[PDB]
């Protein structure tokens, strides 16, 4: 169920951070989950089993069929670009001209993942690569080749997101301010702010961090976690499903005098080969790969999996795209200030799933 998608998200995060301990992180779990399951559609035996288990499903409790039904359901709900909250996701395949495929593969891909097919000419690589990159701004790509190569096809999943803050910031309350990277180093950042507000709050003394929730208009919210100084590594160590359930259950309305949140934008390009290997998905990258469900023959193998994501946080709200754009200072009562490394998780209000995960160590990066 959705407990698999959340479980998969924290497992991925732990590995990305071990790869890079002091850089910014940004990724979309549901895009990476759907792409892998889209691939597993033409897989068999051990190759199949490693993918489904790598995704954190309990096979002793769920059949393969039920798993594809869940993703079909997940796709029908997401697509809702109208109620002030825009969210969209699609799948597609680029195939080399004159490449035979099994009727069942083509059919199921269509009925379960809404996949489209495009006749592609890879012999003209430079142009074939640009077309695919332009088609996928935010998303995941799986390059498939001849067992043991060239390029037979590329599977893809893309996502878009745009939302409005339920309590907008005013461009006139944004001021240049400090942001400490270390306990003695900092940079200048546009700091937004709100005054005299009541929002859900909770102080986690166990992990030494502060949690706050800012809603968007529509069925979604953003959670911001502020670890005390030199405590990020300790919060990261306990980033598990249970902790999330506990933070969301402990939130209580409280009044704040001032809230300062930096306006930023971050993007990342990931090569996921090593990571997936660390999670148990191995055989599909070898000669022993069993992807006979695509063309009928065991002559295909996965060579490369990449993920790309962009996040923009500003006065009006949040968007998964790039940016383009008196003010008298007050200081009194209580002051929550996100002027040091923090975490941000975007989750739907009535469900236990996550659309975006990110950590901000340096906003000017």
């Amino acid at each position: 169920l959705a407990s698999a998608n959340v479980d998969f998200a924290f497992s991925l995060y732990k590995q990305l951070v071990l790869k890079a301990p002091d850089k910014n992180v940004i990724f979309s779990p549901p895009s990476i989950s759907t792409a892998l399951a889209f691939l597993s559609l033409g897989a068999h035996n051990t190759t199949l089993t490693e993918i489904l288990k790598g995704l954190k499903f309990n096979l002793t409790e769920t059949s393969e069929a039920e798993i594809h039904q869940s993703f079909q359901h997940l796709l029908r709900t997401l697509n809702q670009s109208s109620d002030e909250l825009q969210l969209s996701m699609g799948n597609a395949m680029f195939v080399k001209e004159q490449l035979s495929l099994l009727d069942r593969f083509t059919e199921d891909a269509k009925r379960l993942y809404g996949s489209e097919a495009f006749a592609t000419d890879f012999q003209d690589s430079a142009a074939a690569k640009k077309l695919i990159n332009d088609y996928v701004k935010n998303g995941t790509r799986g390059k498939i080749t001849d067992l043991i190569s060239q390029t037979m096809m590329v599977l893809v999943n893309y996502i878009f997101f745009k939302a409005k803050w339920e309590m907008p910031f005013d461009p006139q309350d944004t001021h240049q301010s400090r942001f400490y990277l270390s306990k003695k180093k900092w940079v200048m950042v546009p700091m937004m702010s709100l005054h005299h507000l009541t929002i859900p709050y909770f102080r986690d003394e166990e992990l030494s961090c502060t949690v706050v929730e800012l809603k968007y208009t529509g069925n979604a919210s953003a959670l911001f976690i502020l670890p005390d100084q030199d405590k990020m590594e300790e919060v990261e160590a306990m980033l598990l499903p249970e902790t999330l359930k506990r933070w969301r259950d402990s939130l209580e309305f409280r009044e704040i005098g001032e809230l300062y949140l930096p306006k930023f934008s971050i993007s990342r390009d990931y090569n996921l080969n090593d990571i997936l290997l660390q999670l148990g998905i191995e055989e599909a990258f070898t000669s022993k790969a069993d992807l006979s469900g695509i063309t009928g023959a065991r002559n295909l193998a996965v060579s490369q999996v990449v993920h790309k994501a962009v996040l923009d946080v500003f006065e009006e709200g949040t968007e998964a795209s790039a940016a383009t754009a008196l003010s008298a200072l007050v200081e009194t009562r209580t002051i929550v200030r996100f002027n040091r490394p923090f975490l941000m998780i975007i989750v739907p209000t009535d469900t236990q799933n996550i659309f975006f995960m990110s950590k901000v160590t340096n906003p000017k990066q």
